[PDB]
């Protein structure tokens, strides 16, 4: 059943934290709905009484969107996690409170199916889907939103009336706009999503629920490279080769689209760089492409990696390559920035990166992660979904995590220093339409709002949404005219 | 709904692996029941046709019990994971397919409750509960079976008729025996459990559902000690002090029972030892006991630890200290042995341990884990439940994990060499009734069946069940007269 957790309830303390402990969520109360109807009734009460609301699914927000500005009510959606066949026609319905782990297990166990969900199994569908969603399978399957068929969402009209509407991929008029806005517009903007329905493009769909087939086996490999064996020149060589491989091998449908690499380029205090690579073993039984990719990175250089891994079944291999809600990632303070890369950075940029990775800094959880991108993602056009980046080949995440609030300035300083110098030639940000193509709204970065940090002249909304912002604003005016749903980086009326 | 996965189904490959990849589970088919009735109907069809059956919940078995001897049918129970208030009107019912993670989240989120479930969140309730179940909260709350109120189980009688029976803590006669047998008898022995109901002893129970209250906050700390700073003498000193602290401070109800330590005493190739400690912050707001305990271990020695951690809310803190189904623990081959310690080992034993931790061996996932024990566990008498160890103060797990089948012998050899020399004075095993008290059935060790490995004259069933074995055999004869449920270490008729 549905229940409420107030300020005096002992569970409030746990609920007041999302994953990123830099931020706190302190409403007058949390409501934990059990059904979409519970969501509607809860929102209706709140909006009628003029109370401020927000929702939360997995709590993975990189920013303080849920708890800031101060809310009277937060709807925590984790009980809405049902997964099942879609009521009408093929496809699959997923409650917005389901986590990636729950979805991956259900899709595989029930239908031998897979969607391109991310590498962190605790992420909630709510925010992940609304912002686009990419993962290890995206070079084969595209973005999660590329499989979206419908969104069921609680919305608030100009008369303060809450309705549960369902917008479908084949809708036109206002409903068509609401559907499109959820294909990358980002969470916290239009209403409270209660469920998503997924139906894959014809060329990716298989029986019996119209989703893609999970690979029978995956090659999975993790290679550790000791920093002690790497000098600046070989670092630049390895990094350049990583990017150049992607420039060549990121076309939709190519054999190389079966491979996905994640390069953890760690601060030197970690002692090592770590390359993870996976490849669909159905496509390439011997894993030849993976082996050639890995070997090519360090050939000639004096750098020798220590590999581990093997060939695993799908669910076991996926978990081997994933990050769950356990251990040192829990209860941490963190900051992350993002960039889309259309082409290799210059060698000078790679030297800047090397220099900051050797700064005197407590960097045991500080790194830049470079992920393969493109492939099937790049089959669609920039305006087909709200996500506009459809010709990038590597996606980077720039990350630091730490424990003590007293070190916030230190860690934010290191991250900002690195990102801003790396992109100094373009105002300290990865501007669109050049070697880079802006940023990903699921790694939101409030520094992009500040002229001291962003001297590019390109506003946050263009870095995240490019030319799709106008249509998003129209959808916002139409569907959330009172700006009921808002946060520091919400779509403007 | 319920479905079957046969040899030709692509999902069969994933299902053929449990957590420990040393073993394979290859039945003619897996059946995935959705309800207890599905279990009964599936078992009935199988036993009528003379087909061999076994079940699996979380897949965490340390041995090959599920897939060996060859089975015609394996019932995979993960869909039976419902959690809710007991129908009787008091307590909570938990499906046997629920994992520790599912149970911890549900108990906390719904009722601010907690049970002493283990430190690995992917373990299934099915096997965990039947074998006893201990965890970080056991010094306050006892074993999981100490909270068991009922077991709902599918059993097979002499006429090959399957019936779903519910045996309760207040039952007498045959049902009383069936209930008692599930309080430590171990999984795979009596029938297929479909659900457990939990109701805490009066002194531990709270509103609203008769379970214990989850602590408001936990002190959590992880301390890393570099092997480079530790010589044999200081190693022995640290280990001795760890054990002596527990000899003094493991009485039921003491302030020190709010503390739980896990000491990962790693092979030298890992470079470090790691001590984890948590303490109930409601009991000890300043965490003085924790701070004193940690300081005492290395006082005098030249060993300096590097601490991290803090004070966290219950669910976040529990996850911070826990191991989930992700990363390097996935897809691995492993072997584990166990021992109950009633008193400190001799310094000579601790020197043996030191020597093997320095052996030329690939030991990056080889370690001995020492866990705080006793406290509330030790309130009950040895015959009150099927678990007989009720006066131990430290529990150890002796572990190695690796990837390649070709190294099975190497790793088994290292682990056997260490355990057998450490316990050489008592036949190579932790005999009962001395400095040690035998072994834990949830870390089953088939080596205890071989005279080359066990020269103590104490058979496996006495090491695990001591004087409770006779009553277990009687229950087995009564409730599984055809030996439908059996494996390499199952209770004998
Ligand atoms: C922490 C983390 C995030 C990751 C990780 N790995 C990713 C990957 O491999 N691929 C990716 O595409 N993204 C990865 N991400 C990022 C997540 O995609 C984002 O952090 C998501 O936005 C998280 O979603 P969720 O966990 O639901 O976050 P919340 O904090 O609950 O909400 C974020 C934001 O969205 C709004 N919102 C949530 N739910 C709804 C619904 N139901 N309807 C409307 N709006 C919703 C919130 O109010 C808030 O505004 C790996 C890691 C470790
Ligand atoms: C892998 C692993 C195990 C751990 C870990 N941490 C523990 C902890 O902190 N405290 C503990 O008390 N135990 C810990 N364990 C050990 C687990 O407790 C044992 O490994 C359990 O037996 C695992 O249970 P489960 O995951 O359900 O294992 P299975 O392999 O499915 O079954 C084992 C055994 O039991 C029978 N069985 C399962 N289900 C039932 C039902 N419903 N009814 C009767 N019999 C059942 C199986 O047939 C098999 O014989 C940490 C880690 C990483």
């Amino acid at each position: 059943p549905p229940f409420t957790v107030g300020r005096e309830d002992p569970r409030y303390i746990e609920l007041s934290h999302s994953d990123n402990h830099r931020f706190v969520v302190e409403p007058e109360e949390f409501f934990l709905p059990a059904t979409p109807d519970d969501v509607v009734a809860s929102l209706q009460k709140a909006v009628t009484e003029g109370r401020g609301v927000a929702c939360r699914s997995g709590g993975h927000c990189g920013q303080d969107f849920v708890g800031t500005p101060r809310r009277d009510l937060v709807l925590d959606l984790h009980n809405l996690h049902a997964i099942g066949p879609a009521a009408d026609g093929a496809g699959v319905r997923v409650g917005s409170g389901a986590t990636v782990d729950q979805v991956q297990k259900a899709l595989f166990r029930r239908w031998n199916a897979a969607l391109p969900l991310g590498a962190c199994s605790a992420v909630g569908m709510g925010g992940l889907v609304a912002g686009g969603g990419y993962g290890p399978l995206s070079r084969q399957l595209g973005l999660v939103v590329d499989h979206l068929h419908a969104v069921e969402v609680a919305v608030v009209d100009e008369s303060r009336t809450v309705r549960l509407v369902t917008a479908r991929a084949d809708d036109t008029g206002d409903l068509g706009e609401l559907f499109w806005a959820h294909t990358g517009g980002g969470g916290g903007n239009f209403g409270v999503v209660t469920a998503y329905e997924f139906r894959s493009p014809e060329h990716l769909a298989t029986e019996p629920v119209g989703l893609p087939r999970a690979a029978g086996r995956l090659h999975v490999q993790k290679v550790v490279f000791p920093w002690a064996m790497i000098d600046e020149t070989s670092f630049v060589t390895v990094m350049r080769r990583f990017f150049e491989w992607h420039e060549r091998h990121s076309e939709p449908g190519s054999p190389e689209s079966s491979l996905f690499a994640t390069f953890f380029v760690n601060h030197v205090s970690s002692g090592v760089l770590q390359l993870m690579v996976q490849q669909d073993a159905d496509v390439d039984p011997e894993g030849e492409i993976l082996a050639r990719f890995v070997a090519s990175l360090t050939e000639g250089t004096g750098v020798v990696g220590i590999p581990r891994g093997g060939v695993m079944s799908w669910l076991t291999g996926t978990r081997y390559m994933s990050q769950a809600d356990c251990g040192d990632v829990m209860g941490a303070r963190s900051a992350s920035k993002s960039a889309y890369h259309r082409a290799a950075p210059t060698d000078e940029q790679l030297s800047v990166l090397h220099r900051h990775l050797h700064a005197d800094h407590p960097g045991q959880a500080s790194y830049v992660m470079f992920n393969s991108y493109g492939g099937e993602i790049n089959r669609r056009g920039p305006s087909d979904a709200a996500v506009p980046q459809r010709d990038s080949v590597v996606k980077s995440s720039w990350f630091s995590a730490w424990q003590d609030a007293e070190l916030d300035e230190l860690h934010l300083g290191w991250l900002r220093g690195l990102y801003e110098e790396f992109f100094a030639g373009t105002g300290g940000v990865p501007v669109t339409g050049g070697r880079t193509d802006g940023c990903y709204i699921n790694y939101p970065d409030a520094d992009l709002l500040d002229p001291a940090r962003n001297r590019s002249g390109e506003p946050w909304h263009h870095l995240y949404y490019k030319d799709n912002y106008a249509r998003l604003r129209s959808a916002k005016r139409a569907w959330d005219p009172l700006n009921t749903f808002h946060h520091s980086m919400s779509i403007g009326l």
